[PDB]
């Protein structure tokens, strides 16, 4: 059930969750998909991720206003990349709070995004220091480790099958680990495995560059990332 809006395409997965499509035409690899989540909190919407640009994260935006009407009361970004993090400007703009990683903002500069105004801290256990993640409802954030890159964060959905890997976790029959040029060679299997034990009751598993899928991509990433070792 993609419904196609503009350049891009939105796809309910559960009563209250959106998946948000984003493309961008790379020199010589094609047009890349990039993946987030919408989420209808009661009266409030909670956006994962923007799209690749300032443009098309304001038709994430225009979609939200047709298809459920209410304020987009905060983002969260999963790490410091385009796909990410590209269309932050269009989220301040719309004057919505924006959260990152501690890690993601203080990169933003260099890796050339814009910086959330908000950030993100988390105790030993990976998990977001409920302070820095205040009003995120049923958003439950965890950092798995080091993997795709050293900032790289996940999301749960409370009262949902649904967890967001993002460009940690490929799909269960994917080739390759794709750019691994920021990445942590070392943790990253480890990093895939937390993910999977931070949400182990998500049978919906949602991630950057495929449809949603089953566990077997957790595992799957996990036992490629293994050949890392
Ligand atoms: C940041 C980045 C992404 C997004 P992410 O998946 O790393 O988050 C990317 C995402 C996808 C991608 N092709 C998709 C199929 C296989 C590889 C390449 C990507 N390249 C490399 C290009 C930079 C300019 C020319 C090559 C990236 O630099
Ligand atoms: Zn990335
Ligand atoms: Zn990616």
């Amino acid at each position: 059930g993609d419904q196609r809006f503009g350049d891009l395409v939105f796809r309910q997965l559960a009563p209250n969750v959106w998946q948000h499509t984003s493309y961008l035409d790379m020199p010589g690899f094609g047009a890349v998909a990039s993946n987030g989540l919408i989420v209808r909190d009661g009266g409030r919407v909670l956006v994962v991720d923007t799209a690749w640009t300032d443009d098309q994260t304001a038709q994430i935006l225009n979609w939200i206003k047709q298809e459920i009407n209410l304020p987009v009361a905060l983002a969260v970004v999963t790490h410091a990349h385009q796909d990410k993090m590209g269309g932050m400007d269009a989220l301040h703009a719309a004057g919505i709070a924006t959260y990152a990683n501690a890690l993601s903002n203080q990169l933003a500069p260099q890796e050339g995004m814009v910086a959330a105004q908000h950030s993100l801290t988390f105790a030993a256990n990976g998990w977001v220091e409920p302070a820095t993640a205040p009003n995120f409802g049923p958003l439950k954030v965890f950092y798995p480790g080091p993997g795709h890159t050293s900032d790289n964060i996940t999301v749960g959905i409370d009262g949902t099958d649904i967890a967001f890997g993002g460009c940690l976790i490929k799909d269960s029959k994917a080739k390759s680990l794709g750019n691994l040029g920021d990445a942590d060679t070392e943790h990253y299997a480890a990093s895939a495995r937390a993910f999977g034990a931070a949400f182990p009751k998500a049978s919906m598993i949602v991630m950057s560059h495929s449809a949603p899928d089953s566990r077997a991509a957790i595992t799957h990433t996990a036992r490629m990332a293994d050949k890392l070792r």
